[PDB]
RNA sequence: AUUAAACA
């Protein structure tokens, strides 16, 4: 078996995933489909990695990283708080997304953190992260923490 | 306070 060295607590697969608590990578590229989320509390998903989500939906609590593709800076996380509906599409989608989901957003920024870099730069096996793909336990878990430290050290507060 | 959650 395998070990979060985060929270040893939690039961990791083999792939180092939290069946609990799954964390997916948004990389953005389009200002106004994530400033839209901002405001409305609605993400679009992309075909390519709805079932997956969708999945991981099914027992555990989902959460979204949005990271900028070009900078990687860290631009919040929310929780997903709803199924999937192929009719409750936000405008800015087009005929690549599966559906909407409603999320609870947790953390919204606009910054660069060099762990938060290195973290992405290096999540596909070594590779710089897939927009949609899922990251282990303690990826996920690092970056909520480097988020909540960084907008922490702003209010402070 | 824009105080992650879960695990305990």
């Amino acid at each position: 078996e395998r070990i979060s060295m985060i929270n040893p607590r939690v039961v990791l697969d083999e792939n180092g995933i939290s069946h609990r608590s799954r964390y997916f990578i948004m990389l953005c590229d389009n200002e106004t489909a994530i400033a839209h989320a901002k405001k409305t509390s609605i993400w679009a998903v992309k075909k390519d990695s709805s079932k997956r989500i969708s999945d991981a939906y099914k027992k555990a609590s989902v959460y979204f990283i949005f990271v900028a593709q070009q900078t990687y800076n860290a631009l919040g996380y929310a929780q997903v708080v709803s199924d999937l509906n192929s009719t409750e599409l936000p405008f800015w989608s087009d005929s690549s997304h599966a559906g909407g989901v409603r999320i609870k957003w947790i953390k919204t920024c606009n910054l660069f953190s060099a762990e938060i870099s290195e973290i992405v730069s290096h999540m596909d096996h070594g590779s710089e992260a897939r927009d949609g793909m899922e990251m282990m336990y303690d990826e996920g878990s690092r970056l909520c923490t480097l988020i909540n430290y960084a907008i922490m050290k702003r209010i402070g507060r």
